[PDB]
This record gives C-alpha cells, sequence and structure tokens, in this order.
C-alpha cells in the first residue's frame, strides 16, 4: 500500500469536473508542500501542481490544487479526453525524511 | 532507505558535463522504464527523461538518459547555473507493484 491514500479510479464525462483526493498525516501532507503529476503510458509524465496550489508554466487553469489539514485535492475542470492518465500526489514526510507518494488514481473519460 | 540508490550530491563547473547514477535490481530498473525529474525548491518540478531515454516536450537535448542492466544514468552537458536542483530517478518495481524512487541527488554548480 501507498503512504498517501488516493482512490484507485475516477471517471466522468467531457466538460465535467473531477477531483482527486489524497489523504496523509501531519508529518507529510499536514506540514509539507504537495505536488501532483500525471502519466499515461506512451507519453511523457508531467507535473501539474506544486507547492499545494501552484501551476508550472504551461499548465492551464483547468487544473488546480487545494490542501487543508492532512488531505490535498487536485481539481480538473473542463475534462478533456486528453486528461486520461494515472494521477499521483507526492510530498515530503518529515518523520521518514523521505518523499512519499500516493498509489495513483486512473482517470477515465466516459 | 530508498529502493533505488543515487549519490547524495554531485558538483561541477558551468560548461562541464555531469552524470548522475541510479542503481536498482531486476525487479525495478532491470525490467522497467526509468524516468528522471528535477526539483529546485521554490520552482516547479519538471520531468526530464522517461522511458529510459526520451525527453518530454520542451526539455533540451543537453539532458539525456541511459539505462543498462540494473542501473540508469542522467547526463547534463553544458552545465548552467540554472541546473542547480535535486534530481530523482524513478521506475516501476514489479515485486512491490508500485513506483519506487531514488533518494535524490543535489547538484551544485560551482
Ligand atoms: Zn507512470
Ligand atoms: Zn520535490
Ligand atoms: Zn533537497
Amino acid at each position: 500500500q501507498s503512504v498517501l491514500t488516493q482512490p484507485p479510479s475516477v471517471s466522468a464525462a467531457p466538460g465535467q469536473t473531477v477531483t482527486i483526493s489524497c489523504s496523509g498525516s501531519s508529518s507529510n501532507i499536514g506540514n509539507n508542500y504537495v505536488s501532483w503529476y500525471q502519466h499515461l503510458p506512451g507519453t511523457a509524465p508531467k507535473f501539474l501542481i506544486y507547492d499545494n496550489n501552484k501551476r508550472p508554466s504551461g499548465i492551464p487553469d483547468r487544473f488546480s490544487g487545494f490542501k487543508s489539514g492532512t488531505s490535498a485535492t487536485l481539481g480538473i475542470t473542463g475534462l478533456q479526453t486528453g486528461d486520461e492518465a494515472d494521477y499521483y500526489c507526492g510530498t515530503w514526510d518529515s518523520s521518514l525524511s523521505a518523499l512519499v507518494f500516493g498509489g495513483g488514481t486512473k482517470l477515465t473519460v466516459l
């Protein structure tokens, strides 16, 4: 199992909003900056959010992040078929002195 | 301790070449695609290499990857002051059925 907990899968239709939860502890998500990235087999992995809610240059505002307490969420509005991919949250764990990641959420566009 | 083993730090002067090694086992690097990303605290993390040796769109060719047997290496030619960051390797680990990552390499440009 993963140190950070994500749902294995999420699905919605084009144009709809999806959110992906990521649950942790005070040692990791509670006290530390959360990042998110996506990877679909065959294409490059790409970071979408960092420092909880900031977007790399080139990521559109359809993507956003919110962290409160020991949970972080990635929101995707205007869902596009090109958003199909595995999505992962990650953060530093102060107790383990190590980066930890969620186990991944497969996003299916219906 | 991290599943994949990287040197803790490397250092070189601007213009020089640096290589950063990443070592695993047949369960991970030996039979799975390796990716690399960089994170300089305060800036967006970014993927540099995936599927052993492919560059994401937007990454210039002075970054390269090589993987042979149970080890993988990242190369950076024409080192720039802007290349200061922490560099991580990652792969699928077939015995964990999970992604695993190296502990990170801090790169200082002297
Ligand atoms: Zn992946
Ligand atoms: Zn980082
Ligand atoms: Zn560091």
